[PDB]
This record gives C-alpha cells, sequence and structure tokens, in this order.
C-alpha cells in the first residue's frame, strides 16, 4: 500500500508533465522500476504515522523526493568510474542498460527533480524550506556526496575507526537520519524531540552501513542484487575490514538495539506509536 | 555597488568554508570549477532585474543567484565528461575531470545541483517566494528543463531533424536556466502573473539566442576566444542552428532576437517603474558580426 502508493507518486510526477526527452524519462524509470526496498520514504511515512497524522498526498511526495535523491545515488555510484558493477537491484544496471551517458543524466535528472518533487507539497511554506535546506544538507558535499569523496578516497588506506565513522555517517548516514528529522519537523515537534528523531536516524543510518558492508561479503547474488564482494577487491575502508565479522555483527545488534530503545522511550513521553517502525528494524537485523 | 562577478563568487566561496569540511578534494574540485573563469550571465541577469525593479541588492539575492550559477557549473562539468562531449578545456583551463579525475568530475557536479538547493533555501526571502524559486529551479534544471535538453542532444548525435527538434533541444539544454533568472527576479519582486509571464518570455528569448551564438562561436571563433575546443559540435555530428539553416541565416535569426528582447524591456520601462539600462547593455555585449 505504501510502497504501491510511493512508485505512483513517482511515476505521476514523471508522467503528469509533457515529455521533453522519452529515452530520459525511461532511463530514470527504469532504475526505480528495478526493485528496492524503499526503506528511506516508508521510514518517512511511518514516522508521520506513528506520530499520529493521517498521511496525505503531500507526505507521500516528500517520501518520494527522499527515494529520488537515493536512487540517483545509487547510479552514479554504480558506475565504472566509481564502484562499476554491471548488476543493482537484481537487474543491469543503468550504464549497462543504457549507456555510460544515459546513467550520468538519470542520476542527475533525478538530485534535481527531487526538490521540485519536495516543493509541490502542501506543507506550511516555513516547513517546506526547512526541509529542503536539510535534504541538501543531507545529500550534498557535507552529506552523502561528501562521504562518497572520502569513501573513494579512502580505498586501499588504512585508515582508523574514526575516519570510517566519518565516510558512513555522511555517504548512508545522513539520507537515513533525515526521514526521521523531516517527519518530526512536519508534526512541528519542539526541537529537544527533533534531536531525539535525528539521534535515532543517525544510529539507524549508521548501522544500515554496518549491515551492508556485512552483506557485500557474507551474502550471494540473489540475495542482494548486485555483485558480490566488490569492497573487498577494491580494498574499501569497512566495518568488517577494519573490525571482522564478529565485532560488525555485534556493532549491528547493538544499533539496532538502541534505536528500538529510543523509540519506545518516546511513547511513554509522546503520543507516538512506533509499532511498525519497530518492525522494520526487525527486519533489519542480520544472523551469522 | 559593489562588483556583482566578484560578490557572487565570494558568496560561494562562503558556502563552501562556512560549515565544517567532510571532503577537502571535494571541496577543492567544485572550486576549481567555478574558480577557472566564467561570464556569470545568469546570476548577473537575475541581480540586473533585482536593481532595475528599484530593489536594493541583499545578501539573499546573491545567494540566489549564486545557486543559479551553481547548477550552471555543475552541468558544464557533467557536460564535459568522456561519456558526453569529452572535452579536455572549459573556461581556458583543463576540465574538471582531466585536472582531477572521472570519479571527482562526476561527484564535483552532484555537489553543485545538490548544494545549489540549499543555497537557495538560505535566502531570508518569504518562504513562498522560497519555495516558488525551489520548484521553478528544479523545472527549469531537470529532466523538464536542462538534463532534458542534454538527452535530447545526445540522442540527436548523427540524426537529421527539423527547426522544431532543434528548438526543443536549444530551448530545453539552454532555454530554461537563462529564463529562470528573469522570471525569478519578477517573482522576488513580487510582480503580477501576467508581468511574470512577459520576464519569462524576455528570458526565452534571450536563452534561445544565446544558444544560437554559441554554436556560431563554436564554428567561428578559436580557442583561445571560447576557452574550450572549437568545432566539437561538427565532429559529434550535433544538431545546430549553423547547421540547419547556414550561417548567415543564423547571424540574422541572433540579431533579430536580441532587437525583441531589448523591444519588450523597453515596453515594459514605460509602463511600470523599471530601467532596463544595464540589461540593454549586457545584451549589446552578446551581439556577433560576420
Ligand atoms: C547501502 C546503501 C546506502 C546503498 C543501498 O541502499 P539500499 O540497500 O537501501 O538499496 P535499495 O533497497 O534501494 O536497492
Ligand atoms: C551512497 C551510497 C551508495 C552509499 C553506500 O555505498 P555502497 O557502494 O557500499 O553501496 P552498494 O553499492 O553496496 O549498494
Ligand atoms: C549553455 C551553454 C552554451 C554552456 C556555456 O555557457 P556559458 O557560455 O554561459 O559558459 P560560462 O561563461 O559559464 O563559462
Ligand atoms: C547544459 C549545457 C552545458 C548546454 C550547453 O551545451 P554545449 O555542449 O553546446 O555547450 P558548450 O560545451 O559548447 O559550452
Ligand atoms: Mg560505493
Ligand atoms: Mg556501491
Ligand atoms: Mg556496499
Ligand atoms: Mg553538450
Ligand atoms: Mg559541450
Ligand atoms: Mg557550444
Amino acid at each position: 500500500d505504501k510502497l504501491k502508493k510511493i512508485d505512483q507518486t513517482i511515476h505521476a510526477f514523471y508522467c503528469e508533465k509533457a515529455v521533453i526527452s522519452e529515452k530520459l524519462n525511461e532511463a530514470v524509470l527504469y532504475s526505480i522500476n528495478a526493485g528496492g526496498k524503499r526503506i528511506r520514504p516508508i521510514l518517512f511515512l511511518e514516522v508521520i504515522e506513528a506520530l499520529q497524522i493521517p498521511l496525505t498526498e503531500s507526505h507521500f511526495k516528500a517520501a518520494a523526493a527522499l527515494e529520488m535523491i537515493h536512487t540517483g545515488s545509487l547510479i552514479h555510484d554504480d558506475l565504472p568510474a566509481m564502484d562499476n558493477d554491471d548488476y543493482r537491484r537484481g537487474q543491469l544496471t543503468n550504464h549497462k542498460k543504457f549507456d555510460e551517458a544515459t546513467a550520468i543524466l538519470a542520476g542527475d535528472s533525478l538530485f534535481l527533480d527531487a526538490f521540485g518533487m519536495l516543493a509541490e507539497t502542501d506543507f506550511p511554506t516555513d516547513v517546506t524550506v526547512d526541509l529542503v535546506r536539510s535534504l541538501s544538507s543531507a545529500s550534498g558535499t557535507f552529506g552523502m556526496v561528501g562521504g562518497q569523496m572520502l569513501d573513494m578516497a579512502a580505498e586501499g588506506k588504512k585508515l582508523n575507526l574514526k575516519n570510517l565513522q566519518l565516510i558512513h555517517r555522511h555517504k548512508t548516514g545522513q539520507l537515513l537520519a533525515y526521514p526521521f528529522w523531516a517527519a518530526a519537523r512536519v508534526a512541528q515537534l519542539d526541537e529537544n524531540l527533533l534531536a531525539t528523531f535525528l539521534e535515532i536516524g543517525m544510529i539507524i543510518g549508521l548501522a544500515f552501513q554496518v549491515r551492508d558492508d556485512i552483506l557485500d561479503i557474507t551474502a550471494n547474488f540473489e540475495e542482494i542484487g548486485k555483485t558480490p564482494k566488490k569492497d573487498v577487491m577494491a580494498e574499501k575502508m569497512t566495518y568488517p575490514h577494519l573490525l571482522g565479522l564478529n565485532e560488525s555483527y555485534q556493532i549491528l545488534d547493538e544499533s539496532l538495539d538502541q534505536a528500538e530503545a529510543i523509540l519506545r522511550k518516546l511513547s511513554d513521553e509522546i503520543a507516538f506509536a512506533p509499532q511498525k517502525i519497530l518492525s522494520l528494524i526487525e527486519r533489519l537485523r542480520l544472523d551469522a
């Protein structure tokens, strides 16, 4: 239902204006339709719902904007000059399906279009401006793209945990923290609560990358939908490479536990029903 | 008042230096392309329209101008890439990917796109104004604007198409981000719908004209003049104005387009509190002779 509606919202954005380049629209939609867990938009919508706010088309637009930036980031991450994968979401990567130019531009479209999507909501305009500012912050030079540069620069280097945390909190952490913070902001919560939601999001965001690192070296192709073990060949700074699998599994499980405990704590202090968020977090757990 | 070019660049610099650095290499790559050069026509036109409308310039106007220049800059970085136009030179210097590497250039362009909206949301404009500016800048830049035009441009390589299809490419890849500063300044000025449409119209005329001009320069001017490799359009079999219509008719179209834009601007000056002399002088600097 949420899943279906998120994809409807994205399809609507691309199919309700007069088309300029049919090939561009097709390339953008290819990557969207290839698959994806939709964790980021789902979390935004679940927090709104948990905070007792009926979901509207505007919430789905805000959620879609977040997913659009996430999708653009994947398309560029996969490119030959970056991680160079032939597969994403169980299908050919955008650049192998089409060509590199098309993939570069499809990613660019998603980044630029995302802010138009976000600006189409019926939220109060002060809310919208804050969401735009924060989404830029999470995504750009001081967020995801900054993290991506650090990830590429760390290849083959012996970095420490602080530096590994810096990569992971930025390349992945920021865009998983944003949906928690953004939902709280739309709910117009006070500063203390906005900080607690950002904290939960930052814990989930770092844990998600620890999880992604573990899966890179433990899972098969069918399970992850991308070529396994690229992190090893590329000499990426990762949790397993720095700390080992045993510690990485412990950190993932502890982090997920902590996020859940903070969520349950909130429900003692405000009108907040986190059961769906808790269910989603449970589905992220791994077994060695 | 202040030199606009220097203030625009200082505004962009401050955006990158006012927050704790995450990747120094990224900041360096972004600023390299900004600092390489550029006429800054897009942000200058926005600022000139604000001033022509008798509005004193503020930090916020420079931020909005800077955001536009950031998107424009990101578009050049990606346009130069090996998978796209494959130029080794831009703004008289090595292109971003030849100075650094392909990955760096991809990410530098991505940064500029994503950062631009953060820049725009830093203004002190009324929030309803900012939301409209964000929506419109996305429209001008994305799948229905610049990027859409970029895809059409690559798809038309080696293809014979008509004027209609050539205009579709040009209006979207270049027209929209030259139309935006006119529309956006009128929007910040809070002009009525009719005036917003008139300013957009002026900008679309100037925007289409600027690409005709660019097409003409790519085949008539040398490397020293344009700061990029001449004649790339020819070798890659791009659809251009001189190819579709000949050089003579292309010069004629440029001149008459710039005439048309100037006429609308003069008419507005006879109707509202608007003083476009500096805009008109900028437009005159865009003229070419055979
Ligand atoms: C680890 C990161 C940040 C990239 C993959 O994210 P996901 O694992 O959420 O990818 P999809 O489900 O969207 O394919
Ligand atoms: C912005 C991104 C893609 C962060 C996750 O990095 P990875 O390169 O490990 O993600 P996957 O390709 O493994 O999904
Ligand atoms: C839209 C086009 C023709 C790309 C180059 O734009 P400019 O000719 O304005 O480039 P800079 O001055 O910014 O270098
Ligand atoms: C979005 C852009 C960059 C439009 C100009 O494309 P061109 O490829 O014609 O411009 P130059 O490289 O000649 O500046
Ligand atoms: Mg990567
Ligand atoms: Mg990757
Ligand atoms: Mg990975
Ligand atoms: Mg080009
Ligand atoms: Mg080019
Ligand atoms: Mg050109």
